[PDB]
């Protein structure tokens, strides 16, 4: 089954590129912020 | 478990053994890495 947190980390590297693409860089760095924690836990271990 | 994605996957787990050994350089490099890869990687791409 797809991950929603999958989903969730594509939908936030994409809002990331679309606000830098609208020069909105300061919401783009707390953005980053949270694709990181997103795939910080996407990476962890599940056994 | 796509070859990409557990590159992905791996190199995190680096950067983690890499600041509990305190080697700042060496996770600044995994972490360039790591954001690079992403991008390709969950990029939804025609
Ligand atoms: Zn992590
Ligand atoms: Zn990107």
């Amino acid at each position: 089954s797809g991950s929603p947190l999958a989903q969730q980390i594509k939908n936030i590297h994409s809002f990331i590129h679309q606000a830098k693409a609208a020069g909105r860089m300061d919401e783009v760095r707390t953005l980053q912020e949270n694709l990181h924690q997103l795939m910080h836990e996407y990476f962890q271990q599940s056994d």
